[PDB]
């Protein structure tokens, strides 16, 4: 089997990108952001604090005729961003892009932070990464991922995600119409949980590329590019008035300028990222500041290939007995 789905930016600064998925039967469709840094579907629900909920669609399991209450079980994600999420556990019927997945667990959400009550055009999650990090309790559930791999035609998936504009997640399948050049695959950890890697090293525009091993994750649902403190500092040196600046969080550069791109190594290849890629425009309504998408990743303890890097390439997440990741340019 294989399953095919577009995603869409929620907004013009591509902050998060939400895919259509059908949950129950009937099907009741939500908008969720795939997101390869955690390992819970969970969505926004009938049991969802009314105060909590700002215009997301919601899961209704009583209307779903082959949803079934997973006695006992209870779940709670606290994400690295300081966001977070709690409820209780079905199973039910999920269909991404054809793909049909019978008994996944869907978490069903009655608490959740005001990130998300604030992101109304995200009705939920869904997790990418290894089941190991799943908060179900007390029984461990797997990801949609894990759950279909068995039955795809080849066990990996795709993220395909476009600069202001829709990309596809494939399951099951390598589309090769969808990239140029070839796909260079490199080693993964997932002693972390995560879809864990090492870059070979970066170069700062047209600048010398720079060898250098950094180990950071794949992360579809985090939206920059977040890197060493030296990496970062070196590239928005070359850009004129950039600065840190603690009062807004991070780097900002005048809305004025013509940012540079950023290359990052994956094995003996490379992937450019371009300038506008970088801009994420005034920092608050009508400010010449705008923020940066390369941040610091000091204070995170990990480094995050986010969006801003992702989307500027297609990207095989292999899941076969040793995982690996995959990147090509297109
Ligand atoms: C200080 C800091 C800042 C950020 C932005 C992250 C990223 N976190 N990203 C994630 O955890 C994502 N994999 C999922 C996620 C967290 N918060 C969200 C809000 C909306 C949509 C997705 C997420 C971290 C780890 C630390």
């Amino acid at each position: 089997s294989t399953g095919s789905a577009t995603t869409t930016p929620i907004d013009s600064l591509d902050d998060a990108y939400i895919t259509p998925v059908q949950i129950g039967t009937p099907a009741q469709t939500l908008n969720l952001d795939f997101d390869t840094g955690s390992s819970d579907l969970w969505v926004f629900s009938s049991e969802t604090t009314a105060s909590e909920v700002d215009g997301q669609t919601i899961y209704t399991p009583s209307k779903s005729t082959t949803a079934k209450l997973l006695s006992g079980a209870t779940w709670s994600i606290s994400y690295g961003d300081g966001s977070s999420s709690s409820g209780d556990v079905y199973t039910d019927t999920v269909s991404v892009g054809g793909l049909t997945v019978t008994g996944q667990a869907v978490e069903s959400a009655k608490k959740v932070s005001s990130s998300f009550t604030e992101d109304s055009t995200i009705d939920g999650l869904l997790g990418l990464a290894f089941s190991t990090l799943n908060t179900v309790s007390p029984t461990q559930q797997k990801t949609f991922f894990d759950n279909a791999k068995a039955s795809l035609d080849s066990p990996v998936f795709t993220a395909d995600l476009g600069y202001h504009a829709p990309g596809t997640y494939n399951f099951g399948f390598i589309d090769t119409t969808a990239y140029t050049g070839s796909i260079t695959y490199t080693a993964v950890s997932t002693k972390q949980g995560f879809w864990e890697w090492t870059s070979t090293g970066y170069a700062v525009g047209s600048g010398t590329f720079k060898s250098t091993s950094i180990d950071g994750i794949a992360d579809t649902g985090t939206t920059l590019l977040y890197l060493p403190a030296t990496v970062v500092s070196a590239y928005w040196a070359q850009v004129s008035g950039a600065k840190s600046s603690s009062s807004v969080g991070g780097y900002v550069f005048p809305c004025s300028a013509t940012l540079p791109s950023f290359t990052f190594g994956v094995g003996s290849a490379r992937i450019v990222i371009p300038g506008d890629y970088i801009d994420f425009g005034p920092i608050s309504t009508g400010s010449s500041s705008c923020f940066g998408g390369i941040q610091s990743s000091a204070g995170i303890g990990i480094n995050i290939f986010g969006d801003v890097a992702l989307k500027a390439a297609f990207v095989v997440f292999n899941g076969a007995t040793t995982p690996t990741l995959g990147f090509a340019s297109k």
